[PDB]
């Protein structure tokens, strides 16, 4: 993912999401997001994220 | 979920289930309950529950 324009993750409403090493750059906001749902992630690139990268 | 005989929500020998705004009422068991289980209700509303709402 790249360039996103909001959150480059986003899990809401008990939503799961499933990643093992997806490259995050430049998101408008926390590259990933929980809303009371689970992210998995085992490696990452997180990068240029202007909020804070985990959320 | 209403006027459940039992437990109106049951995730039983793993599983899980997924709610956000679910509604129950007047259940004869436990609004909620888990055995070994994932159970996610961001919102939910439990009522008219007998015994122990969330288990």
């Amino acid at each position: 993912i790249e360039r996103a324009g909001r959150n480059g993750i986003e899990a809401t409403r008990g939503g799961q999401i499933f990643a093992d090493r997806i490259t995050i750059t430049g998101s408008g906001d926390f590259g990933i997001l929980a809303y009371a749902s689970k992210v998995f992630a085992e490696a990452s690139n997180i990068s240029g994220t202007k909020n804070e990268p985990v959320y």
